[PDB]
């Protein structure tokens, strides 16, 4: 979240249509729908009394005729009369379907958006693994389907002072022992070894709070479920780092002797 | 007792309604999907019918206060067949009409997308050698297996990952399952079109360096292959995965050749040899 | 006399009907596209009308041998409004009907795809500083320019390329145009949301090292910027390009700052200062 | 007797019904595809007609027990033209109606997707120099060829692979076909818009180092080019492949230039020169 005030209507039409809330989107469409039919109705009246069984010079009748015509229900009470009437008809028809074509695309465009079934460990931990302190957290796939060429970024964000004494926010991508997982299917524990190259080297808790430093995780991959790309983002604050902690294991052997995953343990950190 | 199946799906027991609507709709079996749609379809028409009755006797040639008539009218209206026997009467009737119409088409728009979303799935025409082999190639033992494209169409910027999965111990004594991506001599094939023999030279950097068969079984180690690429057939990305167990490694073996020279002098492919390993 | 325009499109004269149908349909202006469709629409109905007349007087309530009547019938039939005055008569009439219908819908299917294909294009809300500047930052002269995101939505794993294009002479004396990608202090921004000032430190490795203004004009050298990233707004990838000429480099200049404190004490972005370069 | 054709498709003889439905539907020729759809269309209506007859005389104004009438009614119903002569009668008739309707639209949804799936395929407007040349550039012999963009639209992050394919003998004495990707002086072009001359310097690392013509024929060696990039025209990825045989290498040749200055003083591109190699 980046709240702020941007100083600077139809400009971004396509974005806006995909960005709007479903209620609003439907409204807009509806509005457009009603509107255009009214317009068409007027076109009809404009010709004057060109529709069978229509109360003379009545907009309602014309309007409803226009819908029956444009939605192509074509009930059959109200009917065109004469060249002008019908031309407007064959024009509306086309208009109607084009509208459908445009509506569909929008619908589909906004409708077809997957979500990685990915869950983030509520905490990070800093603990010794393979002889160097390692910052870690872990992802669990929440669905049976697999994610291919999945990969993750662990980014430290913190404030720094320039020689000139500008106090700004700067981003550090943190080298992970494993950044790609071509086949992510159950759980993945991501690790950033801390050594003389880690921007968090020889850093205590006190020092982390002091730079007002947070940790941002971006996960992305190709989800087999949707046959489409997915991603998920999470953020941690200095205080969600459990120093010395170790993620419990979620891997079990059943009585049956069959391996298992207990995602109840997923958020549990031994200490 | 393998952790990973041949199809590449992990082999574990997992221990755990409208929440995942979109996934579920794409995940359901066609029978069910069609049912759901149908249900929704019938349902909404019934609802609309009630709306009509609610106004009371607002449809031409409808038996007074009869749901059937109203229902069927509602379908003729929403599917926009608009036969013409049953007709709206008065403002209330018609407003409901012009509302249904819109509803009908929107439904179509939503149904279509779903249909298309679930319908437009490709499958790499890719076949995996049933076995791997460890044998000397160019002066270093090399683990290899091979892929054959099963279709005439080509796969572009195809690439493959060979991942060893096995049990280990940390200095801290954590006993975990670790993944080792194994350096392949060749990982890209910009035009994968017939057969590709993937190789992982084994040297002091290979996590399987100086490892016998006994040692592989001992770490309960398997090998996972992920292939992916852009299929010209579908003009869309495809992939395929496969897994091998320690015992599907044929030591000393050599893949037979399926590549021939015809009498004509034109090269050829005999995909019967594909799974054949000389020994 | 610039090779590249500001919009990033190369500025050259190219020297070279139904050949490129699909491209052309997506490339045409909406007015024209709609016209084409319309034309096709009217055309085919006329054709069908003739088919009807050809049979001769096969439509209920149609003025004998009148094209208009047949034409309008054909539309009512193909758009499937099917009013009900004009009706088919006999096998020939109806076969043509059930053929048109199918035709109508297929047309829709084709029109839709085109519409959707041309309709579903995002545009990075990205604005480029009208100028570049060369100035000392952190103790080395640095070429820089800056991007501002014009929308509230964020761009993920955004990244940018700064490419110098200029003329050179080979030892063999070929005088060609070469591209140099210029090392940026920061080329990736996983989360681009407001403004980004891109920098190319100039040192013994920069192809523009120890280069004055005179020398830049002399190689007729320009600077091309390509930005790309995944836009949350569209949940789809976006990009933007821009180009600068030697003379849009403000030597010694410094981009002003665009971050403000409101009277309200709320922080702000004045994309008013965005193009302002102190000197 | 080339292994690979110019189109990039391997040139080999392969030695080996409803199984591959989706592929087949996208792979079929338009004529056939349309036929299939038509067939399906007619077929299902016939089926439905029978359903109607099966009930017996349930359609207004239908000649008793006549399939034609029922069939045509079925189309008017399923395409939802719903003219109004033929009308359902009784619950059975109408249920079949509201079922057909749904069926009709679903069909449309399926047809559309297919249409769109097969319809929305781009083609890089890319042209390959008919020949390669080996000549001295910047003090080392360089293998080169060149691409020209055939459209006004630009290709972004375009890139190309130059792959040598030739026969070899392993130390173990396996006589196989090996692919060598050849290091190019420039493999990426973030903005490809007019012409691009690709180069593979030949030095002690080039698999074609110190190789004459005789030696190339001898390994029956060819050169495969894969180009790919994101086409602004289609807002979608495109690619193109090409292949060259040993004998399409013009030794000592130099590509002519296609860049001109008009009388007007405006730069230009003459595609007559594109295939011309000075010697
Ligand atoms: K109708
Ligand atoms: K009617
Ligand atoms: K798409
Ligand atoms: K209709």
């Amino acid at each position: 979240s980046s709240n702020i005030t941007r100083l600077g209507w139809l400009d971004d039409h396509y974005h806006d249509l995909l960005t709007v809330s479903w209620p609003v989107f439907i409204t807009l469409i509806t509005g457009l729908y009603l509107v255009t039919n009214a317009l068409f109705a007027l076109a009809y009246l404009a010709c004057g009394d060109v529709i069978e069984n229509a109360r003379p010079g009545s907009f309602t009748d014309a309007f409803f005729f226009s819908v029956q015509t444009m939605a192509t229900i074509g009930y059959g009470k109200l009917i065109p009369i004469g060249p002008l009437a019908n031309t407007l008809v064959t024009l509306e028809a086309l208009c109607g379907m084009l509208g459908l074509a445009v509506a569909a695309s929008l619908i589909y465009a906004r409708f077809t958006r997957p979500t990685a079934g990915v869950l983030f460990s509520s905490r990070m931990v800093i603990s010794d693994f393979e002889g160097k302190p390692t910052l870690m957290m872990r992802l669990a796939n929440l669905r049976i389907e697999q994610i291919i060429e999945a990969d993750v970024h662990l980014v430290l964000v913190r404030s720094e002072i320039s020689q000139e004494g500008m106090v700004f926010r700067r981003f550090h991508d943190l080298t992970l022992t494993r950044s790609r997982s071509p086949i992510f299917s159950l759980s993945w524990t991501v690790m950033h070894p801390i050594d003389h190259h880690s921007p968090i080297y020889g850093e205590t808790d006190e020092t982390l709070r002091n730079s007002h430093s947070e940790f941002l995780v971006l996960f992305t991959g190709h989800h087999e479920a949707f046959a489409q790309n997915v991603h998920a983002r999470h953020a941690y604050s200095c205080d969600e780092i459990i120093w010395g902690g170790h993620f419990v294991d979620v891997f079990t052997t059943l009585p049956d002797g069959r391996r298992a995953l207990d995602l109840g343990k997923f958020h549990e950190i031994a200490q």
